[PDB]
C-alpha cells in the first residue's frame, strides 16, 4: 500500500505514465471508489 513514504515517487511516476488511468479510474475505482467503498 504506502500512505506517506518513497514509495509516493512510484505511484506517482505510475500515475504520469500511464494517463490513461485518469479514465480507467473510474472503471476500476480502486483508486477513487476503493478510497471509500
Amino acid at each position: 500500500k504506502c500512505n506517506t513514504a518513497t514509495c509516493a515517487t512510484q505511484r506517482l511516476a505510475n500515475f504520469l505514465v500511464h494517463s490513461s488511468n485518469n479514465f480507467g479510474a473510474i472503471l476500476s475505482s480502486t483508486n477513487v471508489g476503493s478510497n471509500t467503498y
